[PDB]
């Protein structure tokens, strides 16, 4: 089997991407944030505290003939921005782009934090990191991808995120029409539960390439590119007037700038992020200070190849017995 679904930016800055997902019988379609940095499939639901729902579509298990309470199971998760959610668990049929999993754990939110409530466009998350990170207790649950894997034509999924445009998540096949050149594969460590790999270095604009190992994670659920302070300082030094602002919470730059590109290495291959992808617009409405899309990872504890990086590539998440990651230009 295979599946193919379109993923769409939630706003004009590509702050996140949503993908329609069918849950239950008859289908209830929710727009979920596919997140290769976490491992829980959770939704806004008929159980979510009413004051914490503001415009989201909710899953109502009592209207699904295939829903079953997973008795005793609870979940609770926090993300890197300090947002969080928690609740109980149902099993139900879940389909993505034509690919169906029966008995998928669907984690129903009882509580969500404010930045979820405020994100009217995101109806929940669909985790695609390794199932060892799943938060369900006392019986950890499998991700949609793990449950689907044995049925897939090939044990892979791909992310093809757009810049200010829709893109695609495919399950079970590589669309050879979706990228240019060849795919370069690189080793993955699953020791921390992430799609963790080592970039071979970087360049700023038309500058020379610096060969240096940068360990980080491929994370579709993180908006920005978070890299070591040394790398990020070298980037922003090429933008007149750019500075790190502790009041704003990162590097800002004059909205009048033309940002340089940023290149990252994948083995001997190179992925170029255009300068436009690094612009996250005014820090507040009408400001002439703009927020940067490359930020320091210092104090996060991990480097994160988030959407800014991943959208510049066609990315293969290879879930074979020994997982790997592939990147192609597009
Ligand atoms: C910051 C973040 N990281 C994720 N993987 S979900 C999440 C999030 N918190 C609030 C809204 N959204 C989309
Ligand atoms: C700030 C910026 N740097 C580029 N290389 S294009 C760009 C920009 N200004 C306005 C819109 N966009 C995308």
């Amino acid at each position: 089997s295979t599946g193919s679904a379109t993923t769409t930016p939630i706003d004009s800055l590509d702050d996140a991407y949503i993908t329609p997902v069918q849950i239950g019988t008859p289908a209830q379609t929710l727009n979920l944030d596919f997140d290769t940095g976490s491992s829980d499939l959770w939704v806004f639901s008929s159980e979510t505290t009413a004051s914490e729902v503001d415009g989201q579509t909710i899953y109502t298990p009592s209207k699904s003939t295939t829903a079953k309470l997973l008795s005793g199971a609870t979940w609770s998760i926090s993300y890197g921005d300090g947002s969080s959610s928690s609740g109980d668990v149902y099993t139900d049929t879940v389909s993505v782009g034509g690919l169906t999993v029966t008995g998928q754990a669907v984690e129903s939110a009882k509580k969500v934090s404010s930045s979820f409530t405020e994100d009217s466009t995101i109806d929940g998350l669909l985790g695609l990191a390794f199932s060892t990170l799943n938060t369900v207790s006392p019986t950890q649950q499998k991700t949609f991808f793990d449950n689907a894997k044995a049925s897939l034509d090939s044990p892979v999924f791909t992310a093809d995120l757009g810049y200010h445009a829709p893109g695609t998540y495919n399950f079970g096949f590589i669309d050879t029409t979706a990228y240019t050149g060849s795919i370069t594969y690189t080793a993955v460590s699953t020791k921390q539960g992430f799609w963790e790999w080592t970039s071979t270095g970087y360049a700023v604009g038309s500058g020379t390439f610096k060969s240096t190992s940068i360990d980080g994670i491929a994370d579709t659920g993180t908006t920005l590119l978070y890299l070591p302070a040394t790398v990020v300082s070298a980037y922003w030094a090429q933008v007149s007037g750019a500075k790190s602002s502790s009041s704003v919470g990162g590097y800002v730059f004059p909205c009048s700038a033309t940002l340089p590109s940023f290149t990252f290495g994948v083995g001997s291959a190179r992925i170029v992020i255009p300068g436009d992808y690094i612009d996250f617009g005014p820090i507040s409405t009408g400001s002439s200070s703009c927020f940067g899309g490359i930020q320091s990872s210092a104090g996060i504890g991990i480097n994160i190849f988030g959407d800014v990086a991943l959208k510049a590539a066609f990315v293969v998440f290879n879930g074979a017995t020994t997982p790997t990651l592939g990147f192609a230009s597009k």
